């Protein structure tokens, strides 16, 4: 078995090697990553998402996001407070501030004490899940505008055509920007590109033990576990790499630097935070070897997590006993 100890793996393909996306998907597979739950693909030196980022300042951030948090330093929840209307250039000026620039530090591992210490005593505010693209048209390596969809890849496999579309979100973080404890929607991959600014730091658990963190959530957030029987949905809960440890749960942890991919494999727990003024792109995919998780999915019904369009099509054919219900949620 390859990979055994889901140690998170980093890929290096060359020009060549970056022309078949569904083709390196499955290589990396091959070699173990997809048991980390998180692997990391460093572009070829040739290529390029695209000539500049200097026109970017007026795309407009419809309702950013002030992430304010309760809980204790290590076990802590985030609620998001909508705020007004701003630009790309008005945020990166707010993220500039001296309320919310990122602190002197020394190197990677001195800013991460500073996240864990000092988070829950902040609310930073995040530009979150904007649909758009910053792939130039005529990139045609790994632009996560142009890759096959889910629901041709369902198609393909299973013969049952469904409506629905899959496009990608960018996100505008800032210091502290957080994203909480989660699995994609139906257990999807999820790939992630940082277009720029400062680096975004991961925290993933093996899918082989994803069950573990979510008896060690349903005990640090008992309430929301009563609530919800599938309350990581929500995308609110954080819970530190020093608690994880403490509890004996599996993870590990990378920094992803502009100009780098991130892949996320099916049920693979991930949760991190922006060091600074950052711009990604993320999307969802799926492939042959995610059906049988898709099927398996956890799915709130309590209401709160409330998804996209295209989820609908998912559970009704994946998931038609749980259907009505959940369906029941999302109206
Ligand atoms: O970058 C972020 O804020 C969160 N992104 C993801 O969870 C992802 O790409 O799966
Ligand atoms: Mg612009
Ligand atoms: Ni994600
Ligand atoms: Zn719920």
């Amino acid at each position: 078995a390859q990979n055994p100890n889901c140690n998170i793996m980093i890929f290096h393909p060359t020009k060549e090697e970056f022309n078949d996306f569904d083709k390196y998907i499955a290589y990396m597979e091959s070699q173990g990553a997809h048991r980390a739950g998180l692997a990391k693909i460093i572009p070829p030196k040739e290529w390029k998402a695209r000539e500049t980022y200097d026109n970017i300042s007026e795309i407009l951030i419809a309702t950013p996001l002030q992430q304010v948090a309760s809980g204790r330093a290590g076990v802590f929840t985030q609620y998001h407070k909508k705020k007004k209307a701003m630009t790309v250039g008005e945020y990166r000026h707010l993220a500039n501030s001296k309320k919310y620039q990122t602190p002197p530090h020394q190197n990677f591992e001195d800013l991460e004490r500073k996240y864990w210490k000092n988070r829950i005593y902040n609310s930073p505010i995040y530009g979150a899940d904007i649909s758009g693209s910053l792939f130039d048209e005529n990139t045609k390596q790994w632009n996560l505008g142009h890759l096959g969809t889910i629901q041709d890849l369902l198609e393909k496999e299973c013969g049952v055509v469904i409506e629905g579309v899959n496009t990608p979100y960018l996100y505008f973080g800032m210091w502290k920007t957080t994203f909480a404890w989660h699995t994609e929607d139906m257990d999807l991959y999820s790939i992630n590109y940082l277009h720029l600014g400062e680096p975004k730091t991961w925290y993933v658990v093996p899918p082989e033990h994803g069950q573990r963190l979510e008896r060690l959530a349903r005990e640090l957030f008992p309430g929301s576990s009563r609530g919800c029987g599938a309350f990581l949905r929500h995308k609110v809960a954080l819970i530190s790499p020093t608690v994880l440890k403490e509890n004996g749960i599996p993870f590990n942890r990378i920094t992803q630097e502009a100009g780098e991919f991130m892949v996320t494999f099916p049920y693979g727990y991930h949760a991190g935070f922006n060091h600074g003024f950052n711009c990604a792109e993320a999307i969802n995919f799926a492939t042959p070897r995610w059906i049988d998780y898709g099927k398996m999915a956890s799915q709130c019904s309590c209401g709160e997590a409330r998804v996209t369009f295209s989820m609908d099509a998912f559970v009704r054919i994946l998931q038609p006993e749980r259907y009505d219900l959940w369906k029941r949620g999302q109206d």
